[PDB]
């Protein structure tokens, strides 16, 4: 029945889409906004069908009558409320659904008051009695954002959504946009899906009971904490998170679900910024988030280097089933000339542990990486011979010695010697911990795609998550051969 919802407010949404180019987004966010009581902030310069996103978003409803305004630097509360005889409110903002609102920042002091209290309190001042303004949904438009100290940024800060638009880009759009027939103020939405007073009413009261998960709120708040410790942040008050957690909740009840999946999230990104150098910051800290720790990305991760390292021990720990022994060759030669075991060993790189760790370049060392092209060089003509200690970082010069044993010996500062083996020919207890992990990732995985089918989510940052989500599953895949 809310999963019927899902499939409507999709359809409603696709229907309110219809004649307008690369404003998808833009749409389902006004949707979701107007759907929730809450209000969106459009940037961007003229002529970019702004002002008609907003008229659209009226037929969404039944009965929704729909208010526009220009501001003007001389416009007063008596154009945009209504002329007192007591107040004419009748096609003005005080009975309107939809109030869209263009070149917000040049509204006076006096307008600015009177705004901020229809957003707050929904209620307005009619000279006498305070009246309920039935405002579902607010949005408005400029090319520029406030004064940095402004009176303005009160009401911006006021405004939960924030979308930066542009001119239509692909040129296939453009010729769309240029010869589209779509009358671009008739009804697009058909009947059924328009919502009734009866479901807008109950719905707000619904979204107010769509819970709000442990995992969730950790994320919420580790980003909270995030933001704060770095400077350039924009300060998020928490008057705009308590709003933006109201948004997350109606994405979640639209979308079909009784609680705020991590995928709500995203959404965040339209909320948190409020110029374009905290843009940029706001977009790379959610998909930090939503990218290592929203699935648990990160943490399985960190669970997979402990069970490799655990492989590595129990394959030292089981070396002295093996060595290895250098196959002499003979020939015609000026040295004692030696050879890798034929077919054996191929790997290009290949791996030797040893016996007896060894405190090699101030650590201790259980496992050291050849190019095994510099090994068989160093078997036959000798000299020098470089080794990358615990298979990571450079390429370290070692005392090696071939034994009488034919076994190949590295030795310390001490000269303590240790005998090196191949790695073996799966343990138990790795393969249960490594199989725990892989259900667990699976379990995230499954959660994931049972979540991304979230209309208010744009495409591209579900195709980010989906990587992220295969590169761990491949690093798991990798680590039980
Ligand atoms: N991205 C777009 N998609 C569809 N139509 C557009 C787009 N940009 C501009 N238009 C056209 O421009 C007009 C709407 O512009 P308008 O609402 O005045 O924009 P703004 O409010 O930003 O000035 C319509 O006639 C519409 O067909």
């Amino acid at each position: 029945h809310p999963h019927l919802l899902a499939e409507r407010i999709s359809r409603l949404s696709s229907s309110l889409e219809k004649g307008l180019y690369e404003r998808s987004h833009a749409i389902r966010l006004c949707l979701l906004a107007a759907l929730s009581g809450e209000s969106v902030f459009l940037l961007g310069p003229p002529g970019i069908a702004k002002s008609l996103i907003a008229r659209r978003l009226k037929f969404a409803f039944q009965n929704a009558r729909a208010f526009e305004y220009l501001m003007t630097r001389f416009s007063t509360p008596e154009e945009v409320f209504g002329p007192l005889s007591e107040r004419l409110t009748s096609g003005y903002l005080p009975e309107a659904e939809i109030v869209f609102l263009d070149e917000i920042w040049k509204a006076g002091p006096a307008i600015l008051n009177t705004l901020l209290t229809a957003i707050n309190e929904r209620q307005f001042r009619n000279g006498a009695h305070v009246e309920k303004i039935p405002m579902r949904l607010l949005v408005a438009a400029s090319n520029e954002l406030p004064e940095a100290d402004s009176s303005l940024e009160a009401l911006y800060d006021r405004m939960l959504i924030r979308l930066w638009l542009d001119k239509v880009q692909d040129k296939a759009n453009f010729r769309s946009m240029l010869t589209s027939q779509q009358d671009e103020n008739d009804n697009p939405v058909p009947d059924a899906l328009q919502v009734t007073d009866e479901e807008y009413e109950r719905w707000q009261k619904e979204i107010g009971e769509i819970t709000l998960p442990d995992h969730v709120f950790e994320l919420i708040f580790m980003l909270r904490q995030q933001l704060d410790k770095l400077p350039d942040a924009p300060y998020v008050s928490d008057r705009r998170w308590k709003k933006a957690i109201r948004l997350l909740q109606a994405s979640a009840f639209f979308s079909g679900r009784s609680a705020v999946a991590p995928v709500d999230l995203i959404l965040l990104k339209d909320c948190l910024w409020y110029d374009a150098q905290s843009l940029n910051l706001i977009q790379q800290q959610i998909d930090v988030l939503m990218t290592g720790h929203a699935w648990q990305q990160q943490g399985m991760l960190t669970r997979l280097g402990a069970i490799v390292q655990r492989h590595l021990q129990l394959q030292q720990q089981q070396s002295d089933k093996t060595a290895l022994t250098v196959i002499r060759l003979g020939g015609i030669f000026s040295r004692r000339q030696q050879y890798q075991l034929p077919v054996n060993v191929t790997a290009s790189t290949l791996t030797l542990l040893l016996q007896k760790p060894l405190k090699l370049h101030d650590m201790e060392v259980v496992h050291i990486s050849f190019e095994r092209s510099a090994l068989e060089q160093w078997l036959s003509k000798g000299g020098e011979i470089r080794g990358k200690l615990n298979g990571i970082g450079f390429a370290q010069k070692l005392n090696l010695e071939v034994d009488s044993a034919q076994h190949l010996v590295v030795r310390d500062v001490s000269l303590q010697g240790s005998t090196l083996a191949l790695p073996g020919s799966l343990p138990g207890e790795i393969k249960q911990q490594l199989e725990e992990l892989e259900s667990d990732w699976r379990k995230q995985h499954a959660l994931f795609s049972e979540q991304q089918k979230c209309l208010f989510i744009p495409g591209d940052w579900l195709g980010r998550i989906e990587a992220s989500l295969q590169d761990v599953g491949a690093q798991i895949r990798q680590a039980q051969q």
